[PDB]
């Protein structure tokens, strides 16, 4: 009856996952948020802030199943991160969307794992485009523990939230970057 | 012309009441927010931190008339009190739509009153659902001045907010309490 | 496809300009946000805590003009001032819509320039209208960096956002202040 994101949040929820980190830096456990970027693959793209110095990663699905993960890449720069999916089946990968497409006035909308206690939605606007992070948005307010999915109307991933208003990777910064990962298991900057 | 939650907040507004409390513990005055639960009998739900020690409670409506009130009951753990107005006139009940219904990507609107100089409105989304307390939005900052009634597009009470993004107990969570308390005085624990 | 305020925003922006001072106190250099409000004498309203004690005034449209600005007015009081552009030469200036007309539940866009990296855009509703300054939303966080416009859905100026949720001048307020000014050099208080 009412308007809703409901709808399509319902799509996008089965490819946001949540990550339980168990590393150490002479214990320490840290948890977040994770996009499942590769289905097949099971490439879950996320924060490099939550999977540095993991010893032991893992990942439960929205419907509640729990997988292991190992780390594929990583790059403190962006704060990007790629894990990728011991034993994956059954699941699903976001659509990603072209960041160039991006305008100031468009709403987006904010996905993550604040507490521990599942996923957390948060809605606003783009607010700036084109300090650094290409993305600058309402939509997620600046936190350390908020990072997590970038999604417009379509519930595309436009970006990737992250800490430094919020900021978050454009999308196409996210795909050149992870798959940077794949095939180099790290990140070559240009000259 | 342009989408506006005026019109629906017209509706709901008549419901919506500011608390003013004149206690002590060994003066002091606090204020708050409520909503009219209960016309006839002119029961108001409020948060419990702002009627908690109270010697005098004093209630006015968004037309400007005023009441006085009485404590009917309270419960520190979800910070929902129930109040009475006495010698009710000519009041608007709230109506209370089923939590239960509830949605994350749900659109919400919290009503309050954070500097006792009248009504603020702020607009957010239902962020989660099922730490504690039923209830989790963006539109309602986590504020320990910002309790009020959380309310749905069609203007239905969905919850009340309370202090510790928003927590509120939810609607249902509500009813269940109040009407406990009008029965019992106060709210029986289970086992 | 998507519903978005892109189409209004690039409307309005042309409107927006960013202000660069220069100035000092017993050097001090502090930026800040406009709107055109006079697109022949080149006319442009903004805060008044952020062309205080300038000695120099720089200001610079959205499609990257630059131009040099003079004081012709300014009031502590509700932290409005309005510059002039030097051999101003194709601008556009915002319509201005009726304060008065301002109802709680309705949408706002606050548009500003937070770290000199250019326009920043947010929005929310009308919180409170009728502590001081006459709008009060939660579309403009209170940030002593957040000035700028306060805009509708029809991309028209309903009020100056300012520092003491946010408060904003209403455009009422603001056209008696500005003309005000551009008569007088100054704001003339009753009795
Ligand atoms: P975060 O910026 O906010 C939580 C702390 C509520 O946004 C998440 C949902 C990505
Ligand atoms: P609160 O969380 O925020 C005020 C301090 C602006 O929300 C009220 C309107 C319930
Ligand atoms: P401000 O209250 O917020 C920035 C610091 C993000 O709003 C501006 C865009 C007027």
């Amino acid at each position: 009856q009412m308007p809703s994101l409901a709808p399509m949040l319902e799509k996008v929820m089965p490819s946001v996952v949540s990550i339980n980190v168990e590393g150490s830096t002479t214990k320490f456990m840290a948890l977040g948020s994770g996009v499942i970027i590769d289905a097949d693959k099971g490439y879950v793209v996320t924060n490099n802030h939550v999977v540095d110095n993991a010893t032991v990663i893992k990942v439960q699905l929205s419907d509640g199943r729990k997988f292991d993960a190992k780390m594929v890449g990583k790059d403190p720069r962006s704060d990007i991160a790629l894990i990728q999916i011991q034993n994956p089946k059954n699941l699903t990968a976001i659509k990603m969307a072209d960041s160039d497409a991006l305008r100031v006035g468009d709403y987006t909308v904010a996905i993550g794992n604040p507490f521990g206690l599942g996923e957390t939605v948060t809605s606003g606007i783009v607010s700036a485009l084109g300090y650094e992070n290409f993305i600058q948005t309402d939509a997620a307010i600046n936190r350390g523990n908020s990072g997590g999915a970038l999604v417009n109307l379509n519930g595309e991933l436009i970006g990737i939230n992250t800490a430094i208003i919020g900021f978050a990777i454009p999308s196409n910064m996210v795909k050149n970057l992870t798959s940077q990962m794949v095939e180099y298991g790290q990140v070559k900057r240009g000259e």
